């Protein structure tokens, strides 16, 4: 797990950045698709582009050497995508690319073999078809979970890049639906609206940090990965976002030790979309982007740049997801703790084996 340390920086700085734009809408994304996708483009490209995005993905490049780093990227590709995982977790990436392009084999080899991923040859002089085609195939990876992606491309696109992810996972220790009520959300210290909230009475990996100021809940999914909410005190989601390091998560996991909660989790059905090109511009990849792009990785003769690059990605919390593991956990007589997730949180998903981080988000709000 070489790599994990600058993956979950990645998600930090990535996640910062978000929360910086706006700061009332929930965020979600995949700092692990996201730093895959671009990982494998930079095999298509060279010099300063090269170094921008690896470097834009928190990699220094004069400590870690690049063989370590696609190294760490396919094996972690080596665990999400075991055919007997029930982690449920549905991710891709396309690349299309103009088909008068004269594309080379060793990139299109590394993206397939090493990478696992997809590239399509579009004409692009057809702007509405190409745009069909590249909503119809996240359409179609998603079995309909993610329709009219792309909303428009230039006349000018060559090439484009989309990632998508989708997560719906099955709890270990699952909740009730007899138990899930209505109940408050305070979106604000004086505002409340009413959402579907889960409930349970168990035995919790569940913990009040000091130095983040918050609850903090770890949930195992079935499958090899982990859930992390961090409820923040009364004014303190903002020293939360701040005080979060990689060290901080390290302890949590390792912590196994339960006591009894009386928990409220609200149901959740989100999405995030973003573009990548204005997003991870702020965090150095520009060059990939720009007339100057050395793609020449992809395609030797022609002037390449990456025109258009998405990730949507969308989550679903609920209570269980098809039945009888029956986990009895003994709770003890005293008073359990009431921890209510009813205002502003942040989560973060972990890979079981390499720690590394699959989705981080904030929910401001459960039906916005």
């Amino acid at each position: 797990n070489k790599i994990t340390p600058n993956l979950a920086e990645f998600a930090f700085s990535l996640y910062r950045q978000l929360a910086h734009q706006s700061n009332s809408t929930n965020i979600f994304f995949s700092p692990v698709s996201i730093a895959t996708a671009f990982a494998m483009l930079s095999l298509g490209t060279k010099a300063d582009t090269h170094d921008e995005i690896l470097e834009g993905l928190n990699f220094n490049l004069t400590e870690i050497p690049e063989a370590q780093i696609h190294e760490g990227f396919q094996e972690l590709l080596r665990t999400l995508n075991q055919p007997d995982s029930q982690l449920q977790l549905t991710t891709g990436n396309g690349l299309f690319l103009s088909e008068g392009l004269k594309l080379v084999d060793k990139f299109l080899e590394d993206v397939k073999k090493l990478y696992h991923s997809e590239a399509f040859t579009v004409n692009f002089g057809d702007t509405e078809e190409a745009n069909k085609q590249i909503n119809d195939y996240v359409e179609k990876g998603t079995q309909g979970k993610i329709v009219d992606l792309v909303k428009e491309l230039d006349r000018d696109t060559v090439f484009a890049l989309v990632n998508y992810i989708f997560f719906k996972g099955k709890w270990e220790r699952p909740f009730e639906v007899k138990d899930t009520e209505e109940e408050d959300f305070h979106v604000d210290q004086v505002t409340t609206v009413k959402v579907p909230m889960m409930k349970r009475l168990g035995m919790f990996n569940i913990q009040h940090s000091k130095k983040l100021s918050s609850w903090v809940l770890l949930m195992k999914y079935l499958g090899n990965a982990t859930a992390i909410f961090f409820l923040p005190d009364e004014g303190k989601l903002q020293h939360l976002e701040n005080e979060l390091t990689h060290d901080i998560i390290t302890k949590f996991l390792e912590n196994e030790d339960r006591r009894s909660a009386s928990l409220h989790l609200p149901k959740l059905s989100i999405t995030g979309t973003y573009d990548l090109k204005s997003v991870l511009g702020q965090l150095g990849i520009t060059k990939v982007f720009s007339n100057g792009a050395d793609l020449s990785g992809v395609t030797e003769e022609a002037p390449l740049k990456l025109s258009k690059a998405v990730h949507k990605a969308v989550l679903t919390i609920d209570e269980k997801g098809a039945a009888g593991a029956m986990f009895l956990e003994a709770i003890p007589m005293s008073i359990p703790p009431e921890v209510k997730f009813n205002k502003p949180f942040v989560f973060l998903m972990i890979e079981q084996n390499t720690k590394s981080p699959l989705f981080m988000g904030k929910v401001v709000n459960p039906t916005q």
